[PDB]
């Protein structure tokens, strides 16, 4: 059954965790596992103690998340739907422990910084089991990203990769990502000046801009394979649906609008949706190191313009990748 946490994270690797995020189901390290980075993700479950404000998932409501990151990571190895705009995944472990006080460490440093919304992980006894992720490290998050990017033409190609990304996984997996605010969007520099990508067999290229992009977090997101879905039921969600304070909050309730609280069913408009709110991050709370007063970069800024002001007319990531001028 269970292993402890030292198996998962020797000394080593424990002194090299820096925390990177959180949500509510729990905590994200960056360490070294053998000479490479990788991110660690870890949730409790199956305990009764509340949980940054939720109750523990029992290991069956997790396995929906460990599917689907081991679909989308394996979609890099694929051949006529492949990408690389998802992010790997190297192992998954249960382990059974009291928090490792290293992590309570870089827990602490990170509220020390940055402050967290998550209760401190101290509480924990020392038979409570967690799931622990170890994904490949995607980089830096577009939110913090925000004042760093170089013009509106690394804007554009963030959002061509994002869109290929997701309609790859449409059109392999009939899926949705359902949460895709800008905390989980994750760049990295790479030197390659084109990704390629693979769509029903067609292959095609994206100019990078010096960036490779890394969705995450399938904590909320839906797909299927032979007719067998795999998703998070939020149809009794209350919370969830009451946020306000940025159009994020909007598109949970432009989502349960589209799907009718059926969250089973298969709506790829919901990706539409997620790419509209994020070209508005772009047009609006970025600030870009380049502005755009040349007329080649203003030409850009007004393309996407045009995409926010007509991508909701779309009904899925592929329809846009395929059908909208701003990839043309
Ligand atoms: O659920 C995930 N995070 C929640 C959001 O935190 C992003 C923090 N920054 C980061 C920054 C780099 N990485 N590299 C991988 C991940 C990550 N995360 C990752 C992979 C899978 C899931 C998640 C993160
Ligand atoms: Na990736």
């Amino acid at each position: 059954g269970p292993v402890p946490f030292s198996h998962c994270l020797p000394t080593e690797k424990l002194q090299r965790c820096e925390k990177i995020g959180e949500g509510v189901f729990g905590e994200v390290f960056q360490t070294i596992a053998d000479h490479t980075p990788v991110a660690i993700k870890i949730i409790a479950i199956e305990g009764p103690d509340l949980v940054n404000g939720s109750h523990q998932k029992t290991f069956e409501e997790i396995l929906p998340e460990i599917i689907i990151s081991k679909e989308l990571s394996l979609l890099s190895g694929e051949v006529c739907n492949r990408t690389e705009g998802f992010i790997g995944l190297n192992s998954v472990h249960c382990v059974q422990g009291s928090y490792p006080p290293l992590l309570l460490k870089a827990w602490d440093h990170y509220n020390s910084t940055k402050g967290s919304a998550n209760d401190r992980p101290d509480f924990f006894k020392d038979d409570q089991l967690f799931i622990v992720l170890e994904f490949e490290f995607g980089g830096i998050d577009l939110e913090q990203m925000r004042t760093k990017l170089s013009s509106l033409a690394t804007a554009k190609s963030i959002l061509h990769q994002l869109t290929a990304s997701l309609a790859v996984a449409e059109a392999s997996l009939r899926f949705e990502h359902r949460d895709l605010h800008w905390g989980n969007v994750l760049l990295k520099k790479t030197s390659l000046k084109k990704l390629h990508y693979t769509l029903n067999g067609k292959s095609s290229t994206i100019p990078s801009c010096g960036l490779q992009v890394s969705i995450i977090d399938y904590t909320l997101s839906r797909l299927e394979r032979d007719g067998i879905v795999v998703f998070c039921d939020v149809s009794m969600d209350e919370d969830l649906f009451t946020g306000d304070g940025d159009y994020q909050f909007d598109i949970y309730r432009l989502m349960k609008k589209e799907n009718n609280n059926r969250w089973g069913e298969y709506h790829p408009y919901s990706n539409v949706l997620w790419l509209h709110y994020l070209t508005d991050k772009m047009l609006k709370q970025m600030t870009f190191k380049t502005k755009c007063n040349t007329p080649a970069m203003k030409q850009i800024k007004r393309k996407i313009q045009e995409f926010h002001r007509t991508m909701l007319n779309f009904s899925s990531a592929t329809d846009l990748l395929c059908q909208h001028s701003l990839f043309k």
